Protein backbone atom coordinates (compact mmCIF):
# COMPACT_ATOMS: atom_id res chain seq x y z
CA UNK A 1 0.00 0.00 0.00
CA UNK A 2 2.62 2.41 1.16
CA UNK A 3 5.20 -0.24 2.10
CA UNK A 4 5.93 -3.53 0.36
CA UNK A 5 7.31 -6.57 2.13
CA UNK A 6 10.18 -8.77 1.07
CA UNK A 7 9.34 -11.35 -1.60
CA UNK A 8 8.28 -14.62 0.02
CA UNK A 9 8.80 -17.19 -2.76
CA UNK A 10 11.89 -18.78 -4.31
CA UNK A 11 14.05 -17.20 -7.02
CA UNK A 12 15.81 -19.15 -9.75
CA UNK A 13 19.06 -18.60 -11.65
CA UNK A 14 18.56 -17.65 -15.29
CA UNK A 15 22.32 -17.49 -15.98
CA UNK A 16 25.53 -17.97 -14.06
CA UNK A 17 26.67 -14.79 -12.29
CA UNK A 18 29.09 -12.92 -14.55
CA UNK A 19 32.03 -10.58 -13.87
CA UNK A 20 31.52 -7.06 -15.25
CA UNK A 21 35.19 -6.06 -15.49
CA UNK A 22 34.44 -3.26 -13.00
CA UNK A 23 35.07 -5.25 -9.78
CA UNK A 24 31.31 -6.09 -9.79
CA UNK A 25 29.11 -9.08 -10.71
CA UNK A 26 25.78 -9.14 -12.60
CA UNK A 27 23.15 -11.78 -11.93
CA UNK A 28 20.04 -12.47 -14.01
CA UNK A 29 17.21 -14.23 -12.14
CA UNK A 30 13.54 -15.12 -12.39
CA UNK A 31 11.03 -14.79 -9.52
CA UNK A 32 8.73 -17.82 -9.17
CA UNK A 33 6.12 -15.93 -7.14
CA UNK A 34 3.17 -13.78 -8.07
CA UNK A 35 3.06 -11.73 -4.82
CA UNK A 36 4.80 -8.77 -6.49
CA UNK A 37 5.48 -5.93 -6.09
CA UNK A 38 7.91 -6.97 -3.39
CA UNK A 39 11.48 -6.28 -2.30
CA UNK A 40 14.18 -8.75 -3.37
CA UNK A 41 16.06 -10.40 -0.45
CA UNK A 42 19.57 -10.41 -2.00
CA UNK A 43 23.02 -9.84 -0.44
CA UNK A 44 26.67 -10.92 -0.46
CA UNK A 45 27.86 -12.56 2.77
CA UNK A 46 31.13 -13.95 4.12
CA UNK A 47 29.71 -17.40 4.89
CA UNK A 48 26.42 -19.24 5.19
CA UNK A 49 26.67 -19.03 9.01
CA UNK A 50 27.19 -15.23 9.16
CA UNK A 51 24.69 -13.53 6.85
CA UNK A 52 25.91 -9.96 7.58
CA UNK A 53 25.74 -8.14 4.21
CA UNK A 54 29.29 -7.21 3.21
CA UNK A 55 28.80 -6.59 -0.51
CA UNK A 56 27.97 -3.11 -1.75
CA UNK A 57 24.71 -3.15 -3.71
CA UNK A 58 25.18 -1.45 -7.08
CA UNK A 59 21.52 -2.07 -7.96
CA UNK A 60 20.47 -1.04 -4.46
CA UNK A 61 17.04 -1.89 -3.01
CA UNK A 62 15.80 -3.80 -6.08
CA UNK A 63 12.15 -4.82 -6.47
CA UNK A 64 10.08 -7.36 -8.30
CA UNK A 65 7.55 -5.13 -10.04
CA UNK A 66 5.38 -7.73 -11.81
CA UNK A 67 2.42 -9.69 -10.43
CA UNK A 68 2.98 -12.44 -13.02
CA UNK A 69 4.93 -15.56 -12.13
CA UNK A 70 8.52 -16.05 -13.35
CA UNK A 71 9.30 -12.45 -14.29
CA UNK A 72 12.92 -11.56 -15.06
CA UNK A 73 15.09 -9.58 -12.63
CA UNK A 74 18.67 -8.17 -12.84
CA UNK A 75 20.95 -7.24 -9.90
CA UNK A 76 24.58 -6.02 -9.78
CA UNK A 77 26.78 -6.21 -6.69
CA UNK A 78 30.36 -5.63 -5.49
CA UNK A 79 31.80 -8.75 -3.82
CA UNK A 80 34.80 -8.44 -1.52
CA UNK A 81 38.08 -9.72 -2.85
CA UNK A 82 38.50 -13.36 -2.00
CA UNK A 83 35.69 -15.75 -1.09
CA UNK A 84 32.02 -14.91 -0.51
CA UNK A 85 28.50 -16.23 -1.17
CA UNK A 86 25.76 -14.58 -3.22
CA UNK A 87 22.50 -15.32 -1.39
CA UNK A 88 18.91 -14.77 -2.63
CA UNK A 89 15.88 -15.54 -0.48
CA UNK A 90 15.75 -16.79 3.07
CA UNK A 91 15.35 -20.00 5.00
CA UNK A 92 14.35 -22.98 2.90
CA UNK A 93 13.72 -20.69 -0.09
CA UNK A 94 17.40 -19.66 -0.13
CA UNK A 95 19.59 -20.08 -3.20
CA UNK A 96 23.31 -19.51 -2.93
CA UNK A 97 26.23 -19.16 -5.33
CA UNK A 98 29.77 -19.32 -3.97
CA UNK A 99 31.97 -16.60 -5.50
CA UNK A 100 35.73 -15.97 -5.65
CA UNK A 101 37.02 -12.54 -6.73
CA UNK A 102 40.61 -11.99 -7.85
CA UNK A 103 42.77 -9.41 -9.62
CA UNK B 1 29.88 -8.22 -20.74
CA UNK B 2 28.22 -4.85 -20.20
CA UNK B 3 24.69 -3.63 -20.88
CA UNK B 4 24.07 -0.17 -22.30
CA UNK B 5 21.48 2.48 -21.52
CA UNK B 6 17.88 1.95 -22.63
CA UNK B 7 17.31 3.96 -25.80
CA UNK B 8 13.52 3.85 -26.13
CA UNK B 9 10.69 5.71 -24.39
CA UNK B 10 9.36 5.00 -20.89
CA UNK B 11 6.03 6.05 -19.44
CA UNK B 12 4.85 6.88 -15.94
CA UNK B 13 2.13 4.34 -15.05
CA UNK B 14 0.58 5.94 -11.94
CA UNK B 15 1.38 8.87 -9.68
CA UNK B 16 4.54 8.59 -7.59
CA UNK B 17 3.42 7.49 -4.13
CA UNK B 18 4.69 8.58 -0.70
CA UNK B 19 5.73 5.44 1.21
CA UNK B 20 5.39 7.19 4.57
CA UNK B 21 9.06 6.80 5.45
CA UNK B 22 10.35 9.84 3.53
CA UNK B 23 10.59 8.13 0.14
CA UNK B 24 8.50 7.88 -3.01
CA UNK B 25 7.78 4.83 -5.22
CA UNK B 26 7.18 5.16 -8.98
CA UNK B 27 5.93 2.45 -11.34
CA UNK B 28 7.13 2.68 -14.96
CA UNK B 29 6.65 0.61 -18.10
CA UNK B 30 9.33 0.37 -20.81
CA UNK B 31 8.34 0.59 -24.47
CA UNK B 32 11.57 -0.88 -25.88
CA UNK B 33 12.76 -4.40 -26.65
CA UNK B 34 16.50 -3.70 -26.39
CA UNK B 35 16.58 -5.05 -22.83
CA UNK B 36 18.43 -5.83 -20.70
CA UNK B 37 19.49 -2.19 -20.48
CA UNK B 38 20.22 0.49 -17.87
CA UNK B 39 17.39 2.90 -17.02
CA UNK B 40 18.22 6.59 -17.57
CA UNK B 41 16.54 8.01 -14.45
CA UNK B 42 17.48 10.77 -12.01
CA UNK B 43 16.00 13.52 -9.82
CA UNK B 44 16.82 17.08 -10.91
CA UNK B 45 16.25 20.57 -9.52
CA UNK B 46 14.85 21.91 -12.80
CA UNK B 47 14.62 20.82 -16.43
CA UNK B 48 17.33 23.38 -17.34
CA UNK B 49 19.87 21.93 -14.84
CA UNK B 50 19.95 18.14 -15.05
CA UNK B 51 22.52 17.71 -12.25
CA UNK B 52 21.40 14.65 -10.23
CA UNK B 53 20.27 15.59 -6.72
CA UNK B 54 18.26 13.92 -3.96
CA UNK B 55 18.87 10.20 -3.72
CA UNK B 56 17.92 7.18 -5.81
CA UNK B 57 16.92 4.49 -3.29
CA UNK B 58 16.57 1.95 -6.11
CA UNK B 59 19.94 2.91 -7.54
CA UNK B 60 21.11 1.95 -11.04
CA UNK B 61 17.94 0.03 -11.98
CA UNK B 62 17.85 -2.10 -15.14
CA UNK B 63 15.15 -3.32 -17.45
CA UNK B 64 15.73 -7.07 -17.21
CA UNK B 65 13.36 -8.40 -19.89
CA UNK B 66 13.61 -8.40 -23.68
CA UNK B 67 9.87 -8.03 -24.33
CA UNK B 68 8.12 -4.70 -24.78
CA UNK B 69 5.96 -3.13 -22.03
CA UNK B 70 7.87 -4.64 -19.08
CA UNK B 71 7.09 -3.20 -15.62
CA UNK B 72 9.70 -1.57 -13.36
CA UNK B 73 9.45 -0.13 -9.84
CA UNK B 74 11.81 2.59 -8.59
CA UNK B 75 12.08 4.19 -5.13
CA UNK B 76 13.47 7.70 -4.61
CA UNK B 77 14.15 10.34 -1.95
CA UNK B 78 13.42 13.69 -3.61
CA UNK B 79 14.63 16.88 -1.94
CA UNK B 80 12.32 19.24 -0.08
CA UNK B 81 10.67 21.76 -2.39
CA UNK B 82 10.34 21.35 -6.19
CA UNK B 83 12.09 18.63 -8.18
CA UNK B 84 11.53 16.64 -11.39
CA UNK B 85 11.80 12.88 -11.88
CA UNK B 86 13.36 12.58 -15.35
CA UNK B 87 13.41 9.36 -17.42
CA UNK B 88 15.02 9.37 -20.86
CA UNK B 89 16.68 12.08 -22.91
CA UNK B 90 16.02 14.38 -25.84
CA UNK B 91 12.97 13.35 -27.82
CA UNK B 92 12.14 10.42 -25.52
CA UNK B 93 12.44 12.35 -22.24
CA UNK B 94 9.49 12.17 -19.85
CA UNK B 95 9.38 14.00 -16.55
CA UNK B 96 7.20 14.21 -13.45
CA UNK B 97 7.15 17.30 -11.27
CA UNK B 98 7.15 16.68 -7.51
CA UNK B 99 6.78 19.02 -4.53
CA UNK B 100 7.83 17.76 -1.08
CA UNK B 101 6.78 19.65 2.04
CA UNK B 102 6.34 19.39 5.78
Amino acid sequence: GTTYGMCTEKFSFAKNPADTGHSTVVLELQYTGSDGPCKIPISIVASLSDLTPIGRMVTANPYVASSEANAKVLVEMEPPFGDSYIVVGRGDKQINHHWHKAG
